């Protein structure tokens, strides 16, 4: 159906962007809103309300640029905003070598049903935060399975 | 001012802030503002954004060596319609011979539309505008803002 085709196109755009950023160890933080509304966090960023593309997602997270610090938040198959604030988790159970992008991802996942993707700037490792837990060192197949399950 | 007028002023502020930032850093840029001649055929050659304008997004689009930096950004009113768009290259003899493809594309679209195109040179940081087949070079920040306000 059209809705299914659109969802698959968005998953493909995300995975292509994440793969590029992982290869180059470009830090990224991408939160996908689900049933819990995230308007209060969307409002802390720069409004975009843009069509998703791999190209736009890559250009947002280039280091040393206006939009690269903070989270992209996606809603209704669009990029709602970039450079958004997310709450930092205080969980003592996050790997201690991880920094603030990952604590922000876990933090938003503790108070919403959202799915957040993180690319580490240290390793290019890809992780997902959901329900207060961080799933680390994902393969491409693993991230795609999580997006489809979501 | 009406909401339409306030929105126009915000869009001008966003454009001038981005152009000034790119000029300073010698970031090449090509930014076409659609007017009354519709530019759908050219918008459709790029990557669709349909995004709200911000200075931050404009700058991020043109960072060198990134997916969106080559080709034109085409704006419709208060939105960035698409990036990395193709424009026709002018063959006008009044384009300074040292200028490259971004200036030629800008003059080219300006020959077949009433659009206003801004160009930042990656070589010099100079700011120019193409309109109605003419290129106006070495604009001050003040001159660019006035041209946009009058447009
Ligand atoms: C568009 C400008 O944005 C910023 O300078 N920050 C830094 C920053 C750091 C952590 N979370 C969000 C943000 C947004
Ligand atoms: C999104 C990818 O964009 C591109 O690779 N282009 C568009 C474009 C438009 C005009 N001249 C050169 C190029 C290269
Ligand atoms: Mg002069």
């Amino acid at each position: 159906t059209p809705v299914e085709e659109a969802q698959q196109k968005t998953i493909e755009a995300i995975t292509k962007a994440i793969n590029y950023m992982a290869k180059r160890r470009i830090g990224a933080l991408l939160t996908i809103e689900r049933d819990t509304g995230m308007g209060d966090y969307i409002e802390t960023g720069i409004p975009l309300n843009a069509k998703v593309s791999s190209e736009l997602l890559i250009n947002i997270f280039i280091p040393n640029t206006p939009l690269h610090d903070g989270a992209v938040i996606m809603k209704n198959n669009e990029i709602a905003a970039a450079a958004c604030y997310l709450p930092l988790s205080e969980s003592p159970f996050i790997s201690k070598e991880l920094g603030t992008r990952h604590r922000a991802a876990v933090g938003i996942s503790e108070v919403t049903d959202s799915l957040t993707i993180i690319v580490s700037e240290e390793t290019g490792g890809v992780s997902v935060a959901k329900n207060g837990d961080l799933h680390r060192e994902l393969t491409e197949e693993a991230l795609k399975e999580m997006l489809e399950a979501e």
